Parts: structure tokens; sequence; C-alpha cells
């Protein structure tokens, strides 16, 4: 078995986020032009996936994290990952 990863990427420098599944937990490594670090996002999850969005210069993050048949969104939206309003019916 292996890790299960989605990325999502923005603008020409390009801002680049990718998300790992790895032992029922999720986290995120950056690249923003000059080499990649750690990010903020950790959350429970089994699976992933990811999109995003610019309003003008600002990005938006989605990640849909699922464990057993519930999936949680998380955003975010410049200062700080909250808990969105997905939901389904699983
Ligand atoms: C945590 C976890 C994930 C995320 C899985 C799978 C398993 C899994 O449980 P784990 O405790 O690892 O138990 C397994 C063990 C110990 C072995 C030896 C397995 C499998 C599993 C089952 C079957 C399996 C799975 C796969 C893939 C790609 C392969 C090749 C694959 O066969 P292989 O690695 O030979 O045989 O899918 P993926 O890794 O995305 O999903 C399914
Ligand atoms: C507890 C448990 C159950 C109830 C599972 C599966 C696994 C499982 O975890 P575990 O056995 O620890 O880790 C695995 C290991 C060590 C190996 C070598 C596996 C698999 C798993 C994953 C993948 C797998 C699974 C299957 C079936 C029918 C096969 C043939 C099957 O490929 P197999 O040649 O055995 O590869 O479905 P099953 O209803 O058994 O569901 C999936
Ligand atoms: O600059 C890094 C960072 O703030 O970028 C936006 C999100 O990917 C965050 O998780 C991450 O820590
Ligand atoms: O601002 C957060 C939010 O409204 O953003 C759009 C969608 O991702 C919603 O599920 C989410 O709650
Ligand atoms: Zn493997
Ligand atoms: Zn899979
Ligand atoms: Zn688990
Ligand atoms: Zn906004």
């Amino acid at each position: 078995s292996s890790v299960q990863t989605a990325a999502t990427s923005w603008g020409t420098v390009p801002s680049i986020r990718v998300y790992t599944a790895n032992n029922g937990k999720i986290t995120e490594r950056c690249w923003d032009g000059k080499g990649w670090y750690t990010g903020a996002f950790n959350e429970p999850g089994d699976n992933v996936s990811v999109t995003s969005w610019l309003v003008g210069s600002a990005i938006h993050i989605r990640v849909y994290a699922s464990t057993g048949t519930t999936t949680t969104e998380w955003c975010w939206d410049g200062n700080g990952w909250t808990k969105g309003a997905y939901t389904a019916t699983n």
C-alpha cells in the first residue's frame, strides 16, 4: 500500500501545495519558488482531494478529507484553516 496525494497550484511563480494522506493523517508541503517547506495544514483523513481559486491575488484552498464515509472540507482563505460547510450522505 502507498501514501495518497492531491496537488494544486496557482499563479505563474507558481505556488504549489501537495497534500499527503499517510496513516490516517493529511499533511501539506509548499512551494513558493524557493524550495519546499511544510505548511500549516494538518487534519485527519485516509483520502484527500483539493481545489483552489483566486480572487485577485488571494488564494482560496479547499481540501476534502475522507475517513470511512465521512468527508470534511477544510478552507484556507488567507488567515487560518477553518471547517467548511460541505456535507454529503455516503
Ligand atoms: C492503508 C492502506 C491503503 C491506503 C491502501 C491499501 C491497503 C492499506 O492497508 P495496509 O495496512 O497497507 O494493508 C495492505 C497491505 C499490508 C498490503 C501488503 C497490501 C494492501 C493493503 C491494503 C493492498 C493494496 C492497496 C493499495 C495498493 C496500491 C496496493 C498495491 C495494494 O497491494 P499490496 O500493497 O501489495 O497489498 O492501495 P492504496 O495503498 O492506495 O490503499 C490497498
Ligand atoms: C483486514 C483487511 C480486509 C478485511 C480486507 C483487505 C485488507 C485487510 O487488511 P490486511 O489483510 O491486514 O491487509 C492486506 C494484506 C496484508 C494483503 C496481503 C492484501 C490486502 C490487505 C487489505 C488486500 C485484499 C483485500 C481483500 C481481498 C479479498 C484480497 C484478495 C486482498 O488482496 P491480498 O492479496 O489479500 O492483499 O478484501 P477483504 O474482504 O479481505 O478486505 C482487502
Ligand atoms: O505560506 C504557507 C501557507 O500559509 O500557505 C497557505 C496554506 O497552504 C497554508 O497551509 C500554508 O502554511
Ligand atoms: O468561506 C467558506 C465557504 O463558504 O467557502 C465556500 C465553500 O467551500 C463552503 O463550503 C465554505 O463553507
Ligand atoms: Zn505498497
Ligand atoms: Zn486509493
Ligand atoms: Zn485509520
Ligand atoms: Zn475571500
